[PDB]
């Protein structure tokens, strides 16, 4: 393998460093999805499509991948600059746009997996997944649960996350969460902590954007990292309703 | 709280918040805490203190918190850069010298908690922490085990590194994993990639040093905020020779 994937040896062997270089990934998203973006090229995953609308805010400075210098720059030219600097024969192809019901498809073509880091303030995070699912592209689902890194993978032939939601209330990312937290205590490994912070947060007064922490960046990009590795070399993985779930506590 | 720390509430209370700002923080060697120092101060410690005499290498790019910019500079130069333009304000002190028997007792004296990422081909591992014991200082071993995060802290009115060292023969990073990987065996619930990798290195016919992925850490950089997020707090924290281990698989 190249001098910059020396110590990734005996983990990986050289054919599948050579197959991830070119495995175009598609990621949506380049808030806690500029953390994975970083995690992702230097393992050596070299061909990622980038498509975020916001600039970097104040608030990012605390888990996401972004510098004061970035503060209201477009996310996706300010990660490009950071992902490049770390590999400038990297493929990083950005596109400063929101995602639509009526372009994302076009910008899904042409890619193996997703990754889906979209802010459920529009309708497209579901019809994101459907679109993929329809193509044989999975789809991963990383979430920012503080002290822990939650990932699920949609996978194209199985079920979709509109299983969770009730169709008559719009359904973000508190369902999820609550899911993840019954699941756990159901099947007798209760997350004390997670049903502490939804309780916390379901009883403030003004509703604000749900809170995340810098360590649950860190380890959810790395819980990426590895199942894009597993996606692309074909191990196996869980699929929805299965999840991924990394904390201090296991 | 600040703006920068806006998205932190409810996970840390705003006197909390305040109490890790200043939390004197000592981390020996700039590699792998690299990536830890990032997380950490995005998390809102902002004192910092990093010491190690290395430059920037090729092979630092695909785990390390470097940029091709970096690549033949020192360390410590490079990681100040990173850190200081991600907080201006932030007191990240830095020192490019490799620690000595002689030096290593003044660079820890004035930390509350260290981060001992000290390679085993130095002179002072085991003596860096015999010294912080002596100080009440807790410090954090954190690991790179490819896949897996591990970290483990010596208390300091508990067991040190030494009890896993053998009197008489050298003691590196191999027996800490190997140790690992024994007791996490012995309670019945083996780490069988941990074993393959460890195999697979030691049956490495030349002598090489070990395999490293950014995805690992990633994770251990997580988990060294959260431990460091409770020593500060004076939350419980599990000692050596006990230790958390942190990957996909569990």
């Amino acid at each position: 393998m190249k001098h910059r994937y020396s110590r990734n040896r005996l983990y990986l062997n050289p054919k599948e460093q050579e197959l991830i270089k070119d495995y175009p990934i598609l990621l949506g998203g380049a808030g806690i999805g500029s953390i994975i973006a970083e995690c992702a090229l230097r393992f050596g995953f070299e061909n990622i499509t980038i498509v975020d609308g916001d600039h970097v805010e104040n608030s990012n400075l605390n888990r996401q991948n972004y510098t004061e210098g970035d503060v209201s720059v477009n996310k996706v030219e300010a990660i490009k600059a950071r992902l490049k600097s770390i590999n400038s024969k990297a493929n990083i192809k950005i596109h400063n746009c929101f995602l639509t019901s009526d372009n994302v498809e076009e910008y899904i073509k042409g890619h193996k997996v997703a990754i889906n880091a979209l802010d459920f303030s529009s309708e497209v995070p579901l019809l994101f997944d459907e679109i993929c699912q329809k193509m044989d592209i999975p789809v991963l689902h990383p979430y920012n649960l503080g002290w822990g890194g939650l990932v699920t993978i949609i996978s194209p032939k199985g079920l979709s996350l509109n299983s969770i939601a009730k169709k008559g209330e719009k359904f973000n990312e508190l369902n999820v969460v609550e899911y993840v937290s019954s699941y756990m205590r159901f099947w007798g490994k209760p997350q004390e902590w997670l049903e502490d912070i939804i309780y916390k947060f379901k009883n403030e007064r003004e509703k604000l954007s749900p809170p995340q922490l810098s360590v649950g960046s860190w380890v959810v990009a790395g819980m990426c990292t590895h199942i894009l590795f597993n996606i692309a070399t074909q191990r196996e993985i869980k699929s929805f309703p299965e999840f991924y779930l990394s904390s201090l506590e296991g």
